[PDB]
């Protein structure tokens, strides 16, 4: 019960997180284009501007998946611990040890 209690806590700063770097890159990206857009600058300056920040979106984006499946294949893998089951990573071994 307590266990699988801390494992949402944890997705907790997994989720808040994700959400907030997003948040503030895509305000940066915001703010720039605001910029760009007060100004006179040619269509393709805003184009590649907006490909950028995309990229840069999807990359935060995935940058947090990536972990957050990570974090829970580590639950899946404890869940179904029973003697002789053979382990191999050598890393994921010490956080069910700690």
């Amino acid at each position: 019960s307590t266990l699988e209690a801390e494992m949402a806590v944890e997705r907790k700063a997994v989720e808040d997180q994700r959400d907030g770097e997003l948040e503030a890159r895509a305000q940066k990206l915001e703010a720039d284009l605001a910029e760009l857009e007060a100004e006179g600058a040619k269509a393709d300056a805003r184009r590649k501007v907006r490909d950028g920040g995309e990229r840069e979106m999807r990359q935060i984006r995935d940058r947090a998946q990536r972990e957050l499946d990570r974090l829970e294949d580590i639950w899946s893998t404890f869940t179904k611990l029973a003697p002789k089951q053979l382990i191999v990573d050598e890393n994921l071994y010490r956080e069910l040890v700690d």
